[PDB]
């Protein structure tokens, strides 16, 4: 972020910056172990409501331009109704991604489980050699050393495989779960370029040379290339796949 | 008597798994209750070994300690 | 509606065969539940297939006479 090698909060000037100048800002108990990990799932629950809420609301914004746009001239009566809905599919595309989010939670929920299990052998081990501390401070002639020395021998065993199961899987499953989570991300950004890609060619068939008053408009006919590229729009939606990526990282 | 616990413990693990799989095979907690019994199952094989290994030696010094 | 029984029934015995094995693995019951289950198996594969042999041929019919 732009505050790599800044003290500041002011965003360095780029390429696009440079092009054009920036707008102005806009005007609007549990165990021990399984702590940190489990409060992110809260995070990543929050995200989802509220990028649903996001999603409902710009279908309703969709759905309630066309019905302003229809009290208007031939062309734009048209245009407007096209336009909202190539609009309304970015709510359909939030959904799936949002669906994808979730197994993405529930990976890292497995994760939460497993560590949170696996804490209790861990405490137990600590409370034998404690125990076993203070009965050796107490007095060293107790016949009780020689069994507790017996079973944290035992305890320590099966620690010493808890931790390396745990381990085991823990970077198995984080990268999976990361992989498919950016998997998702990209597939998501590649559709919706494309279909705003695809969307502002809608707005090369709108007329837009001034009339002076007292003067007819010609008669608009453009409902085949208005039809048209919905239809491909639609082709292209359904035939893009995961290896025709056109993003080609450097 | 101290021994007994661990293989309490390991029967207790196994029943538990047994009803959630009577129950619902697609519950999740299936797999980190496998991964335990592994655990369980390895403590519980060494504690046998320990107990067998300490029985009769300490029984026959104890006995010849009593004929003599 | 005659059809779906069978895959009701099925399904009830192999819930029965599920609980009988999670309770008691000993019982002798689990030998004839596993033999009626075969046969209920086969039953029902039979019956799909019956059912779906029928549904497109009487579909298909009636729409082209509706149509006409």
């Amino acid at each position: 972020m732009h505050r790599t090698y800044s003290l500041r909060n002011s965003r360095a000037p780029t390429a696009s910056q440079l092009q054009n100048p920036p707008p102005p800002p806009s005007t609007t108990f549990g165990p021990e172990l399984s702590r940190k990990l489990s409060q992110l799932v809260k995070i990543e629950k929050n995200v989802l409501r509220s990028m649903e809420l996001t999603a409902n609301e710009r279908r309703d914004a969709a759905k309630q331009l066309s019905i302003w746009g229809l009290e208007n001239d031939d062309d734009v009566s048209d245009i407007t109704d096209k336009l909202g809905v190539l609009i309304y599919e970015v709510s359909e595309l939030d959904d799936q991604f949002i669906d994808r989010y979730d197994q993405y939670r529930l990976t890292l929920k497995s994760i939460r489980d497993i560590e949170g299990s696996v804490q209790p052998s861990r405490d137990r081990k600590d409370k034998i050699t404690d125990k076993i501390a203070y009965l050796k401070y107490k007095d060293p002639q107790s016949p009780k050393i020689e069994v507790l020395e017996q079973e944290l021998v035992r305890a320590e065993a099966e620690s010493l495989v808890a931790e390396a199961q745990l381990s085991n899987i823990t970077r198995s499953k984080l990268r999976a779960a990361f992989n498919y989570q950016f998997d998702s991300i990209i597939e998501h950004s590649e559709k919706i370029a494309l279909i705003a890609g695809y969307g502002k060619a809608l707005l090369e068939l709108l007329d837009d040379s001034p009339v002076t008053p007292g003067e007819t408009r010609p008669a608009y006919d453009g409902y085949e290339a208005s039809k048209q590229i919905i239809i491909d729009a639609e082709s292209a939606l359904n035939e893009w796949t995961l290896d025709s990526a056109q993003v080609k990282p450097t």
